[PDB]
């Protein structure tokens, strides 16, 4: 936890200073890109996303969607796609509903924190207090369909925390999965499923609306929040497969599921389904 805490503080300083030093000694500027990402950050309210959804697709098929299930971290998958083509990749941030970047500054270890230690994501999210205040006042573990869209966020660390010689940019989509853990059995499997489907549909709608043809998804809400990885995989499958609303709408979707737990159960659930 202490090493991650140090890296987080370093990232915040880097975001403040607007530059960092790569392993080669190169001093890399990022202030312009961070500032652009912040100025371009938008909060989408649930009803707004619902409209983006009621403006449902109506296009043809330039190609059949490539779907991959990998053991990559979110950012490893994004970096790989980014090197392969020039269109900006979008990544789902498995967001805390209450704290921008989750517990990254305290050294917590989960996907949002990895994103926050490795990029300008915190500068974007910290600028949308309305998202966090809404949930603090709600005190309901289902949270809401609110989403933060963060365009062109600079990414400048690898999985090991090493600063990059050459940073790259991705868009982030920040949407909290329901806290199934706090809910327990007081909502039905089907109720949770409906919440997941509606919210995932809005994430996909926002991505498509902002012109992202390539996405990095994964086991959204399957950490501390305790969602069922099979149900989450099924949620995305219903949207992307068997003639679902987003079938054929993306060029490439990666379910990047790095699971250190024994048996990598989150990964297995996605590999099974896709």
């Amino acid at each position: 936890r202490h090493s991650r805490r140090a890296i987080a503080a370093e990232t915040v300083e880097i975001l403040e200073r607007g530059r960092y030093t790569a392993p080669s000694g190169r001093v890399v500027p990022i202030a312009d890109h961070v500032a652009q990402a912040v100025r371009g950050t938008r909060l989408y309210r649930p009803e707004k996303l619902a409209v983006l959804l009621e403006g449902l697709g109506a296009a043809s098929d330039g190609a059949p969607t490539r779907i991959e299930v990998t053991e990559e971290t979110t950012l490893a998958a994004a970096r790989r796609l980014t090197g392969a083509a020039g269109d900006q990749v979008a990544c789902l941030n498995f967001a805390s509903a209450e704290h921008p970047g989750g517990g990254f500054l305290s050294g917590a270890h989960a996907q949002e924190e990895g994103l926050a230690r490795s990029s300008g994501l915190y500068a974007s999210l910290r600028a949308v207090p309305q998202f966090y205040a809404f949930h603090h006042r709600q005190r309901d573990p289902l949270y809401s369909d609110h989403l933060i869209y963060s365009p062109g966020v600079p990414v400048f660390r690898d999985d090991a925390g090493r600063l990059l010689e050459e940073p790259y940019r991705v868009a982030f989509l920040t949407s909290p999965a329901p806290n199934r853990r706090a809910i327990g059995d007081l909502r039905t499997v089907e109720e949770i499923g409906r919440v997941l489907r509606g919210r995932a549909a809005k994430v996909l709608a926002a991505a498509r609306h902002h012109g992202h043809r390539r996405l990095v998804l994964g086991a959204w809400g399957c950490g501390v929040f305790g969602n069922d990885p099979a149900q989450v995989a099924e949620t995305f499958a219903g949207l992307l497969l068997d003639g679902g609303p987003f079938a054929g709408r993306f060029a490439h979707v990666v379910f990047a599921v790095w699971d250190t737990a024994p048996g990598a159960p989150r990964h297995a659930a996605f590999a099974r389904r896709f």
